[PDB]
């Protein structure tokens, strides 16, 4: 028993950073097979970050401008292309470390791991939700371009998130691996402003089923709901609507503890109209919203990966 | 900016991790050199657990009633020995993916990564506190006994817990990795309780100087205190005492951010006397105690390890 934010093991991850340079700027790089990805504001300087053109920027480097470091080792930069906001350095050693992985672009409401890294250097690990705003609440200094955040399945690694930037008010945004941002943003040193937040109402109420199955029953009720009317209160609040797609992602857990989405939306209804009372639930006092239905699966039935 | 929860990359460790059956029971082995580290309950069947006597029942054991599985490998097993509350099972392969590597026995308050196991598979990692009443809060299903607690120091993996039993409160209890359980537990199945936990202050102040760092600064004032009058309210809201040590270990944090100690503890005594008036701290409602001060300089300053 027990529930906390945990992260995917990232040893496989960890492989794969190296340190890229061009010029006097060094961030981070992902290698994997020959080819090393990396943000491509790393070929900019002071001059040309309010507003960079990038195609011009890139046809002035030759290959011998990018000095990509794994540890010890200098790799062989061979090639190089830009493909939308990511530079894809091609090396002439591909990564024998290189794990089973593919690229996926995830959606609003999801989790994933954050490799954190300086200098090609592993610092820390921890788990996230991509936000409705397509920012995510990261914990991110200086040199810390080019980490990348992945999940698991089974022995696979999903590469979802390249960090880019951080946002004045400090939240943080990125790309897929393919290069496309997530959300408006662009990669200029302009003022650049999120859309406002949602609370990911599916999360919430996977996180009620959570507390559940670890004894936290306190805010049970006999009532029952219509996802009608749970919508309109929940838009009162900057909830998301719930759709029928959540309520069914949400079968498992309604099985395993034999409460009904329906009846637990109606807890949750309470709670946003008369607040917790000091009360805490799973040892918060907040409404949690950054664990999906298929995290706490995985947390209170145990799964793990080769 | 931001902070977040921040485990040590695991990676180092996974490749440590190994199965170990006895009878009809598996549980999770630490691989190091050319012993296998496990808790020595492996060795009991149902009939032993309410009161074991582990010499005589491991007297009854050979080497081959050792199964010890490192992915599809099979180890054989040479030689085992009982260390206060571990077995070493020493075997005929030297793990050639030892990392450097130390065990220390840690104290109440210190952090540390815990990277959870099924099967000799990694399933996850996160970061807890040992608890005052030598407890921690993991997240641990059947299966979990084995899994490790560590932290890295440049290029080095500390080894400090083992684990070995959930408590009927749903808090866990282990040992170090020389077999000395922290706390007064033992490792039988019959019922035993936990001490009244306190909160841990030095923690608590540590937290509050990463808010301001992060520009989160309304609960800040004026006055200031003395450490004497300051550990008077403490003990009235079980809060850990303060001691000079504590206020030498913040000076770092004191000097970044020119609010002294003691100014720091003269707001800490208004939040516990007023509460937080549905404010939060850093994204949260409650007074946070699971981050030292070392946490917070390393995720406010940015190290990296090798
Ligand atoms: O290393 C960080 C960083 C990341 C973070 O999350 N937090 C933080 O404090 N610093 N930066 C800030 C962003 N910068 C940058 C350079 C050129 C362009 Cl064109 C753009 Cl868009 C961005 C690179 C260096
Ligand atoms: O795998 C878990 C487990 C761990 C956990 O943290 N949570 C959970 O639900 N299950 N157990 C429970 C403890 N058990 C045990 C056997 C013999 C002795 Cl003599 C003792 Cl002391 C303990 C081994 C199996």
């Amino acid at each position: 028993s027990g529930f906390r934010k945990m992260a995917f093991p990232s040893g496989k991850v960890e492989g794969c950073m190296v340190q890229v340079t061009c010029g006097t700027t060094t961030l981070n790089g992902l290698w994997l097979d020959d080819v090393v990805y990396c943000p491509r504001h790393v070929i900019c300087t002071s001059e040309d970050m309010l507003n960079p053109n990038y195609e011009d920027l890139l046809i002035r480097k030759s290959n011998h401008n990018f000095l990509v470091q794994a540890g010890n080792v200098q790799l062989r930069v061979i090639g190089h292309s830009m493909q939308n906001c990511v530079l894809k350095l091609k090396v002439d050693t591909a990564n024998p470390k290189t794990p089973k992985y593919k690229f996926v672009r995830i959606q609003p409401g999801q989790t994933f791991s954050v490799l954190a890294c300086y200098n090609g250097s592993p610092s820390g690990v921890y788990q996230c939700a991509m936000r409705p705003n397509f920012t995510i609440k990261g914990s991110f200094l200086n040199g810390s371009c080019g980490s990348v955040g992945f999940n698991i399945d089974y022995d696979c690694v999903s590469f979802c998130y390249m960090h880019h930037m951080e946002l004045p008010t400090g939240v943080h945004a990125g790309t897929d691996l393919e290069g496309n941002f997530y959300g408006p943003f662009v990669d200029r040193q302009t003022a650049q402003a999120a859309g406002t937040d949602t609370t990911i109402t599916v999360n919430v109420l996977a996180w009620l089923y959570a507390a559940v199955i670890n004894g936290d029953r306190w805010f049970l009720n006999r009532f029952t709901t219509t996802l009608n009317d749970f919508n309109l209160v929940a838009m009162k609040y900057n909830y998301e609507p719930l759709t029928q797609d959540h309520v069914d992602i949400l079968g498992p857990l309604s099985a395993q503890t034999g409460i009904a989405v329906l009846d637990m939306c109606a807890s949750l209804k309470e709670l946003l109209q008369n607040g917790m009372n000091g009360r805490t639930i799973l040892g918060s006092a907040l409404l949690e919203d950054e664990f999906t239905p298929f995290d706490v699966v995985r947390q209170c039935s145990g799964v793990t990966f080769q």
